[PDB]
């Protein structure tokens, strides 16, 4: 009965690399046993996969739970308190800070909307950073689907398609 | 008769900054006298405006007529011959090269299509650059309209709306 669930755990175990950035959320998914639960971690992962894709593409460190303030303390950057933006990835090259935000939106409109919300959440930091001699380069990665480099697109679509099967009810 | 043309030259003269990056194409537009002609430079400018917007936002030098090979000779970078990609803006921070491509696409599909074509045109350079100790960070700025920071959006829409009036025929 309902082995969309196990094929799904099976696909995950196979196709999601043993990368450190992903080990956490992968062990989440593969630990779940309840249907509802597995489906939730599933969505969390789909998103993480696309985020870690962007990170790699843009050569950015992945972020899961840090504010920019927390990040800059990591980076040994002196800065006054900024708003607690939670960027998806980041990278500091000299005086240049790249904050990377990622989303997937299929509603052409709910999308571009989301684009600006994200570009705005970031640029608002620009000027305070600049006062502290940090050039903020903001990168927003709007995606209309969940494809990633390191996984065959035919597999992504099955993976997501799998979750919808599971969601019914 | 038909002073969409002059209001248009009037708007241009007023709202397009006296920036160097834009002086060229602005003097183009304001020099035109024929209807068809003015309309062409008009489109070239609308695009340039959105490109120079992106450049500023991402703190990139604007490019109008250089290949990446030409660019890197400018940057004193040693590199074998790459394909003659023509990026919209660029910036070299240490060993990191940012190539910025910009497009405006309103067809949700003709858009994301255009997104990849552009991300692909860029990444193809990635590995050869890396062999030469240059980390390529590619930035694609997909836009669903022509708005820019330094010009009121109500004015952009009038500006473009103006061109359609002119195009009829």
């Amino acid at each position: 009965m309902e082995e969309y669930v196990s094929e799904f755990k099976d696909m995950v175990r196979k196709w999601v690399p043993e990368w450190e950035e992903l080990s956490e959320q992968k062990n989440n998914v593969l630990a779940q046993v309840k249907d509802r639960a597995i489906t939730i971690e599933g969505l969390k992962l789909l998103s993480m996969l696309v985020e870690v894709d962007s990170c790699k593409k843009h050569s950015c460190r992945h972020n899961t739970r840090m504010t920019v303030n927390a990040i800059l303390r990591e980076l040994k950057v002196t800065c006054p308190t900024l708003p607690d933006v939670t960027p998806d990835g980041y990278c500091m090259v000299g005086d240049v800070l790249i904050l990377l935000e990622v989303f997937v939106r299929t509603s052409q409109e709910a999308f571009e909307k989301k684009y600006n919300q994200d570009f705005l959440k970031l640029m608002q930091l620009s000027s305070d950073l600049k006062r502290q001699n940090i050039t903020l380069v903001p990168v927003i990665d709007g995606r209309s689907s969940y494809y990633v480099e390191y996984i065959p697109d035919w597999v992504v679509e099955r993976l997501r398609w799998l979750l919808l099967k599971l969601m019914d009810g």
